[PDB]
């Protein structure tokens, strides 16, 4: 048993909601909240702007440290931070960006980052501004992670056809 309350199930290990996901961070304190990362961990816009606006910009401090030491991260890749005061974790994970022609074959390298993890809080990967299908985001969640996942979808117009179109 978790804290995660208001989703719909849609497979054995996979939930999902209409919420904003740094409200829902707020009120569960996850272990690990995803962040929609660039390679560069410049939160700017879409998920990752709106979760680092939360932390008051520790998290952009906490990730220019980190840059400054290891370099960018892979298109695909990911690493772990702090979740500040939003979570316990932050795992920061770069789905490709459509919209620098990145190669969306990459989204399920992406989303196996999940699996190093028993319980996320996250976002559609590659999708909002990233430039991504939502539908193929949560097809490929589906099929790729086998932890458990409570996605958040800020839109609730994508909300109800993720659910309608969802098989
Ligand atoms: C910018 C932002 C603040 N909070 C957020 N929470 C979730 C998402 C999201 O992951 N998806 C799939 C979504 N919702 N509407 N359009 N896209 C995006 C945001």
């Amino acid at each position: 048993v978790n804290s995660f309350s208001g989703y719909l199930k849609l497979t054995d290990n996979v939930y999902i909601k209409n919420a904003d996901i740094v409200e829902e961070a707020k009120k569960v304190k996850p272990t690990v909240v995803v962040n929609a990362a660039n390679v560069y961990l410049k939160h700017g816009g879409g998920v990752a702007g709106a979760l680092n606006k939360a932390t008051n910009n520790a998290m952009q401090v906490e990730s220019d440290d980190y840059i400054a030491t290891n370099g960018p991260l892979k298109v695909g890749g990911s690493c772990v931070l702090s979740g500040h005061n939003l979570a316990k974790h932050c795992l920061h994970v770069v789905g490709p960006n459509v919209n620098k022609g990145e190669d969306i074959q990459l989204l399920k390298s992406a989303y196996e980052n999940f699996n190093q993890h028993e319980v996320l809080l996250a976002p559609l990967l590659s999708a909002g501004i990233f430039g991504a299908d939502p539908i193929h985001s949560l097809r490929v969640c589906v099929d790729t992670v086998r932890t458990n996942v409570y996605l958040a979808v800020f839109d609730k117009n994508l909300y109800d056809k993720l659910v309608s179109s969802f098989l």
